[PDB]
This record gives C-alpha cells, structure tokens and sequence, in this order.
C-alpha cells in the first residue's frame, strides 16, 4: 500500500482504490493503474518534473529503500495478476529490484521529488508508475 499527496489529490495505484478513492474520483487510467482522488486536507508532497533514469523506491516487504536505475516510461506487456488481465500497461518504468504485490504504493522518488509508485513486478523487476507527466497534480 502507499498513495502520494499533493495539493488536494491522492495518487494511488488503482487496484487499491477504497470506495472513498472512487467516490472522490479525479482521474484514473486503467492501462496505467493509477488512480486520482480530491482530499479536504492540502497535501505537501513535491512531484518530480525531469527525466531522471535514477531514484530511491521504498520496498516494505523489506522495510528497506533501494537505490534503483529504471526505464523510461513505456507501454510494457504485464502479465495476468489477481486485479488485471495480461495487458499493456502504459507510462511504466522497469528497475532490477525486489518486489512483492503488497509493495505496490511505495514511491520511488529522485533529486526533484516523487518519480512515482510500484505497481508491477516479476523475475527480479519492479515497475513503477509514473506521475511525473501529471503536471495538473501541481495546481
Ligand atoms: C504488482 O504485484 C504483482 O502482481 C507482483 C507479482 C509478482 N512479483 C511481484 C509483484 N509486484
Ligand atoms: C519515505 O521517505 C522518503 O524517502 C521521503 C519522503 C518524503 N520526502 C522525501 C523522501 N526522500
Ligand atoms: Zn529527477
């Protein structure tokens, strides 16, 4: 789990919206799994505006952050999971990683701020989703 906040929005995965997520919807895309929800309380989190191929990413199936080098963001084939189909996932960033499905939500973030959020993994790799081309999450 794990959503970031900035402003009035909650960025979360969109398999793991609650019903408030959807009953507060903004914005959510299916082929990137992400979700966008309004908040009564302002958020302080900064999203990162670069291309920026390093990062840090929190992995709570190790309560460990590692330093990861990623993909840029591309429309990756990710294979069938208990939430999606096998499908193309879009605005996805691939790093050589641990992950877990739980570790979906931890932010990978660089120098500038938030990158994005897991939402995919398999054999050794962690895909993220990237927010950082969202630049209303930023007014
Ligand atoms: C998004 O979670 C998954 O579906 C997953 C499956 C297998 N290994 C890592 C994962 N993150
Ligand atoms: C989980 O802690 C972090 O990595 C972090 C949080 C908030 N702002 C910057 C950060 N590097
Ligand atoms: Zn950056």
């Amino acid at each position: 789990s794990g959503a970031i906040y900035v402003g009035n929005y909650r960025v979360v995965n969109r398999h793991l919206a609650t019903h408030n997520d959807w009953a507060n919807l903004v914005w959510e895309d299916s082929s990137r799994d992400l979700l966008v929800s309004s908040t009564t309380a302002q958020g302080c989190d900064t999203i990162a505006r670069c291309d920026c191929q390093t990062g840090v990413y929190y992995c709570s199936s190790r309560r460990k952050h590692y330093p990861v080098s990623f993909s840029k963001p591309s429309l990756i084939f990710v294979e069938a999971s208990e939430y999606y189909p096998a499908r193309y996932q879009s605005h996805l960033m691939l790093a050589v990683g641990h992950s877990e499905p739980g570790d979906c939500g931890g932010i990978l973030r660089c120098q500038h701020g938030v990158v994005g959020i897991v939402s995919t993994g398999g054999n050794g790799l962690v895909g993220f989703a990237d927010v950082r081309d969202l630049l209303w999450l930023d007014e």
